[PDB]
Formats: structure tokens, C-alpha cells, sequence
């Protein structure tokens, strides 16, 4: 049997936070931003509405103009491990990635970036889905702390993925973290593994 383990895309193969602050401080250079450095929970809006009264309208309309998603930075180490990932032997890889409500770019920007950064064939191991519980897999590295859906137990271990807004997070045991892709990836999966 192989293991399959699913990978997020924002916040984990694709920087998000950084493509945000850098789009954001272009398009509205005279109000207040926020730091990665300073990046607490995972929804961007709701930090920026505690900065000041309008800027979480403002931050919308960031993600949802059209190439914000494709011209999302890989993480460091991100392609490389991922493609290295997949061609271990008894390993299957799938990006697992939510698309935003507004679909007029977001899912098409996806297919398109994996396609850049991974090539054709592997937009086959793409599974858009806003509820990861019920994709079952053995291993689901993502930078979200609350992954929930219609499925109460899922079927894979949730391995936290270090971001600026989650990195001070303590995890409850035996909850663990992959703190980036320079990080011990290997080890992680073997653990996992027969
Ligand atoms: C991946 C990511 C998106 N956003 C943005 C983008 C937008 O995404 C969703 C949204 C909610 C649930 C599943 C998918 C998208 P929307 O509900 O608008 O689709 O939730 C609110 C918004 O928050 C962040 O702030 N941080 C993140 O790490
Ligand atoms: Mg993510």
C-alpha cells in the first residue's frame, strides 16, 4: 500500500501572505499595513479590520482581483520537496488547496500555477475541495490550525505548517509541525509508513 499524503497550497507551496502585503502596500500605499512579523490568525481581513475602520474591504479585493493567485511566489524548498516527494517510491502526492467564494479567477489561477511550477502531468493530483475532512489520505500538511468539515474524524494526521500567523501556536499533543520545507519532510512520512 502507498502512502498519500496531501499537500495545502496557499501558505505552504504558494506564499499568500507575502503576495498579500506586497499587492496590498502597491495598490493602497498610503494605509497602514501589517508585518508578516506581526501576522496573528489565519484570516488576513479580520487583523486588518482591528488596524483600522475600511481595510478589511481593502484586503478583499486583493485576493480576489484577477492574477493575485498565479502570481503567488513558491515557498522556499516548496517545488523541490514536493517533487521529490512524489517520486519517492510507495508515495502518493495530491495538492489539496480551497478555493475563495469569489471563482472567476481563483480556481483557474490555481491550475495555471501548478502547472508552472509542476508541469502538465501533474495537474492530475489536484483536488479542489473548501471541506478536507472528507478526502482521505494519510498525512495533510497544511498552515491552517482548524481543519473541519463534514467528516468528524478524518481519515489523515493534520501536520501543522509553520506560517507567520500560527508560528507561536502551541499545539496540542500529539499534534506536530513541519516547520518549513528545510525542515525534515522525510522523516515526517517514514514515520507514517508500514
Ligand atoms: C487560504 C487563505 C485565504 N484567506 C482569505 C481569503 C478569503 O478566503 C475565504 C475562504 C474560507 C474557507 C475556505 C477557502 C477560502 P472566502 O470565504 O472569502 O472564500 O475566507 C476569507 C478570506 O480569507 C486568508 O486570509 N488566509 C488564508 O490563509
Ligand atoms: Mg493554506
Amino acid at each position: 500500500r502507498a502512502l498519500r499524503v496531501l499537500v495545502d497550497m496557499d501558505g505552504v507551496l504558494a506564499d499568500f501572505e507575502g503576495g498579500f502585503l506586497r499587492k496590498f502596500r502597491a495598490r493602497f500605499p498610503d494605509q497602514p499595513f501589517i508585518a508578516l512579523e506581526d501576522r496573528r490568525g489565519f484570516w488576513v481581513s479580520e487583523q486588518y479590520g482591528r488596524l483600522r475602520p475600511g481595510l478589511s474591504e481593502k484586503a478583499i479585493s486583493i485576493w480576489e482581483s484577477k492574477n493575485f493567485f498565479f502570481e503567488l511566489e513558491p515557498l522556499p524548498g516548496a517545488v523541490e520537496a514536493v517533487k521529490e516527494m512524489a517520486s519517492l517510491q510507495n508515495t502518493d502526492v495530491f495538492i489539496c488547496t480551497s478555493p475563495i467564494k469569489m471563482f472567476k479567477y481563483c480556481p483557474y489561477e490555481k491550475y495555471a500555477w501548478v502547472e508552472k511550477y509542476f508541469g502538465p502531468d501533474f495537474l492530475e493530483q489536484i483536488v479542489l475541495t473548501r471541506d478536507k475532512t472528507v478526502v482521505s489520505a494519510d498525512l495533510l500538511i497544511d498552515d491552517r490550525p482548524d481543519i473541519t468539515g463534514a467528516e468528524p474524524t478524518p481519515s489523515w494526521e493534520h501536520v501543522l505548517f509553520t506560517a507567520c500567523h500560527n508560528q507561536h501556536l502551541q499545539l496540542q499533543p500529539p499534534r506536530r509541525r513541519l516547520h518549513s520545507w528545510a525542515d525534515d519532510w522525510k522523516a515526517i512520512l517514514d514515520s507514517k509508513r508500514p
